[PDB]
């Protein structure tokens, strides 16, 4: 039927357990699972489930006026009562939450009816209605499908209030979803969809070339990028290459030898030729990146200077640090310890590895040594979280995380930038002022710490940016144009119409 289609994802779409992360898909939850407010792209939300809402003079707290019209895809009422049981059922398991600061500033939830829902903070949180509109964890499961009053050990069955409803899934197969007939809002024009689950890039291609799935829809490692060129001059095939909408980047251990010294990560930053990198790994289909942001990111158009490729400066300033080249060698050695540094990836990841080659060879030619370290996920991650890495590729995390919620994150022990600034004499001072950024309401202020936050970052050479990234779309043509979603982890399936 012309109203089912059927596309592709690497993994299942998770339990749909709309309060938890990994294996759960962000894009599902929000399939299945609605906010209070919802994001739009001009950084603003709108009502949603919330109809409307006031606060008190001090920002703390806040009352909002729940719709009366709105039924869980089981028949059951979206209340107050509802909503306030799923903000509980959240915060039972706070610490899990610890990277998104709204977890940490709820002090209080309450129905004070069946439409008036009572939420107290901690402080003048700026960044709440934000935050309220995540794909996870403020969005609301039927209470009777809570596992012993919780939902931190598990759920029953996955009912949202959302239009699409999870119709089965088989592990390691596919996930089918359906229109929710019972939607309090506009109904999707496709009835049926289909998730194949393919794990390799080159099998999504092949999938789609044969006709087995209609759609495919991701970031840049969706498909070869050079299939995905192909097919954007093949008139049998629709394709799309959207704006960017984050960052892809090297974190740099500011706290491991030899990338602890600044003039080592500032000749880094010199080294690499992003547009060769883009043009020979990534078919020329991504952005040179400069910055952590892209000046286009609210709060970073900061005139931030950047490193061009200058191959003759990185040498300059790794010899005026000390890093000079043993006669009839390649390698520069200061203290007789040579420049090596441990580029960490993704082993079975193609693309990675396919950049980190080119930054290996890149950083050669400077007389930097990099070693390529290819391990499978977990132990990628790990090394994220403890530190235990030279560089790393990274990302941010796009609309509307980028930057408040990226940085906040930065103050997270467990995470990749904690530990890649950890080295920092200023990062105790960087860490305060993410703190009050988040939490000032004098917007001169709010600049003046993004701005101070954001130049130390770029000065004290903490990243090495490489590309702004884009959203790709490969599609039978009957499906027509396909749209993009302001949050850049969602994806508009109910907007898409043959
Ligand atoms: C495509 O994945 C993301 C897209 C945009 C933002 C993030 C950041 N996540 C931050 C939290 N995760 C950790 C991370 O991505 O660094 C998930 C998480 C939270 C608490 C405990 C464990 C984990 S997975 C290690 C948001 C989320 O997953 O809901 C993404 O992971
Ligand atoms: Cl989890
Ligand atoms: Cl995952
Ligand atoms: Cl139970
Ligand atoms: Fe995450």
């Amino acid at each position: 039927a012309p109203d089912e289609i059927t596309t592709a994802w690497p993994v299942n779409v998770g339990p749909l357990n709309p309060h938890l992360y990994t294996p759960n898909q962000m894009f599902a939850q929000s399939m299945v699972y609605e906010p209070l407010v919802k994001y739009q792209a001009d950084g603003s939300v709108i009502p949603w489930l919330a109809k409307s809402w006031t606060h008190s003079e001090d920002g703390k707290t806040w009352t909002f006026t729940l719709r009366d019209d709105v039924k869980f895809s089981n028949g059951e009422p979206f209340d107050a009562e509802a909503a306030a049981e799923n903000f509980r059922a959240v915060l039972d398991n706070r610490q899990r939450h610890a990277w998104l600061e709204l977890a940490n500033q709820i002090v209080d939830v309450k129905a004070l009816s069946k439409t008036e829902l009572q939420i107290t903070l901690k402080s003048a949180y700026y960044p709440f209605l934000q935050e309220l509109a995540l794909p996870r964890p403020f969005r609301f499961i039927a209470p009777s499908q809570f596992k012993n009053h919780e939902t931190m050990n598990g759920i029953k069955a996955p009912i949202g209030t959302g239009p699409w409803i999870l119709q089965e899934s088989k592990l390691n197969q596919y996930d089918v979803f359906v229109r929710n007939e019972n939607y309090w809002g506009e109904k999707p024009a496709i009835k049926k969809i289909t998730f194949n689950v393919i794990p390799d890039p080159t099998t999504r291609a092949v999938a789609f070339e044969t006709g087995d799935i209609d759609l495919l829809y991701g970031n840049e490692g969706l498909l070869p990028l050079d299939t995905f060129a192909r097919f954007s001059q093949n008139p049998a095939y629709h394709t799309q290459l959207s704006q960017p909408i984050e960052t892809v980047m090297l974190a740099l251990n500011t706290a491991k030898a030899p990338t602890n010294e600044l003039a080592v990560r500032e000749a880094l930053n010199y080294a690499v030729n992003k547009k060769s990198l883009i043009d020979n790994a990534l078919y020329g289909t991504q952005q040179v990146a400069d910055t952590l942001f892209a000046p286009s990111v609210p709060y970073a158009n900061l005139g931030l200077k950047p490193s061009q490729y200058d191959p003759q400066k990185a040498k300059a300033l790794l010899e005026k640090a000390g890093w000079t080249l043993p006669a009839g060698k390649d390698i520069r050695e200061k203290n007789g310890q040579p420049l090596r540094i441990e580029l960490s990836f993704i082993g079975t990841d193609a693309l990675s590895k396919s950049m980190a080659e080119i930054i290996q060879a890149d950083m050669r030619q400077i007389g930097a040594d990099v070693s390529l370290i290819g391990e499978e996920e977990s132990s990628i991650y790990a090394r994220q979280r403890d530190g235990r890495f030279g560089m790393i590729f990274h990302r941010t995390w796009g609309a509307p995380y980028d930057p408040h919620a990226f940085l906040s994150s930065m103050r997270v022990p467990s995470h990749a930038d904690f530990q890649a600034q950890q080295g920092l004499a200023d990062k105790p001072l960087i860490d305060k002022e993410i703190g009050e950024v988040l939490a000032t309401h004098d917007e001169t202020q709010r600049q003046a710490l993004y701005r101070d936050i954001l130049t130390r970052l770029h000065d004290e050479a903490v990243y090495l940016p490489i590309s702004y990234i884009s959203m790709m779309v490969v599609s039978k043509p009957e499906l027509g144009n396909i749209p993009y979603a302001p949050i850049a982890t969602e994806i508009p399936f109910e907007q898409i119409k043959p």
